[PDB]
């Protein structure tokens, strides 16, 4: 029963800041898919934890001059977390230098558009030079298509590549706002577009999903948390508990 | 140096006995999903390896009487195999006693039912009594319903476990069979739903997915094998080379 620091990371509906009149404290100013999870967590292990937002801000991505890591992956690294519970994507090059749980949820990279378009695949996009379209900088969903041999993958690249400074955005906030207000395709996983596109009406998912992966919990290379937590994660899974937290937080406003 | 043992078992489109004029030998003579996938590790890899069919043909459980396992589950335990390529359901039950890969597939119970009905999810199917539904007996999508505490899944095996006789079977096979000449609704694995789908182009499956499993490589507990596996298998997913050996073994003739 070690009292463990949780690393994790704003975005919704994994993860927010819950409404309140007056200040909250500690965990409880958090709710969200990821943080019931992580209360699930700690139940079937018997820890407690204290929740510190990344301190950069970052998911994780690797500086391609210095081969320094940032985001939540340096911080375990670093043993300045003991868990990452977030919609952390479970990549090659990242559980080369951390261990990942099992995945808690799959997903894929997918389109984010207005709905009633001729659009209706990434190949469509392709194409074309007419509508815009980027992912936020230094996600897994960027680091994608940068890395890509697949066809039309290094043609969507060459036109973000070239446009870093348009089209590539800060945060998920930032693209969901450029998607409402100009021309624009978002490049997202396809969890957080079923959750926007239950809110914003006019909105919809353009395609399938692009690729595979899932979400894990992420702990420091060597950690005897990492094997407890997947096989805690696959108690949850088989109780229906995962199911039932997803039917929770992506329960859309009623989106007619 | 040495090479690897690795159990399997006969299971289309995973792995197969390979039809063929020209002379085969040793692990040449197997064919499948599984069987690339193995070629793709131990290319990534650098191991060399013997195939072996599993002496029970089984994949593993555990007596509830005695606690022994039995299967390819057994194989690793004893450290008869080093790995187990088939496709092997990550649950929580063997992931305490063998070492799991992440999953090279991610799949669910689903249900195959034929085209053009009003029928669209297992609750439709779960409020009537006309159109009967089954799966397997005392297979792993029984003890789903068996367990669920899910009010549509309750009733369904209320009906299945009652009506046995008449809506459980022996095998994949018969139940298929009986969605082709009845009006009758099958529950089974959706990667296998997949495959019949692709093969008889009056049938679909309905609804998502009902529960979320995935499909990964065995090794014994604490195998050095299990976190390189892991790594590669990624490394293949990101590639799109999973995505391409699933569609080669799943693909069919064509269906409009
Ligand atoms: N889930 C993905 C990340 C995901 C999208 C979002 C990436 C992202 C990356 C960095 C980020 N940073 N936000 C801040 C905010 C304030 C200060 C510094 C950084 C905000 C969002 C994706 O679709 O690629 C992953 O695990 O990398
Ligand atoms: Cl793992």
């Amino acid at each position: 029963n070690r009292s463990l620091i949780v690393t994790t990371i704003l975005e919704e509906p994994y993860v927010l800041f819950k409404k309140s009149d007056k200040p909250l404290y500690g965990n409880d100013r958090f709710e969200g898919y990821c943080i019931d999870l992580l209360r699930e967590l700690s139940t079937i292990l018997g820890f407690t934890y204290e929740i510190r937002l990344v301190e950069d801000g970052k998911y994780g991505a690797q500086d391609d001059v210095n081969g320094q890591w940032n985001g939540m992956v340096r911080e375990l690294i670093d043993h300045k977390a003991d868990l990452a519970v977030a919609p952390l994507a479970i990549t090659y090059v990242r559980e080369k230098v951390i261990d990942f749980s099992k995945p808690f949820m799959t997903l894929g990279i997918s389109i984010l558009y207005r709905k009633g378009t001729p659009i209706d695949s990434a190949d469509d996009l392709a194409k074309q030079t007419k509508i815009e379209y980027g992912a936020v900088e230094d996600g897994a969903t960027m680091t994608f298509f940068k890395k890509s041999k697949i066809s039309t993958y290094d043609k969507m690249w060459a036109f973000m590549s070239s446009r870093r400074q348009s089209v590539l955005v800060k945060s998920n906030e930032e693209g969901i706002q450029r998607v409402l207000t100009s021309d624009y395709a978002f490049l997202m996983e396809s969890t957080t577009i079923e959750f926007v596109t239950q809110r914003n009406c006019n909105l919809t998912q353009i395609g399938g999903l692009i690729d595979s992966k899932g979400y894990g919990v992420g702990t420091p290379m060597g950690s005897p948390y990492r094997d407890k937590i997947t096989i805690a994660i696959l108690q949850l899974q088989e109780e229906g508990k995962l199911h039932m937290m997803k039917e929770k937080w992506w329960r859309g406003n009623g989106c007619p």
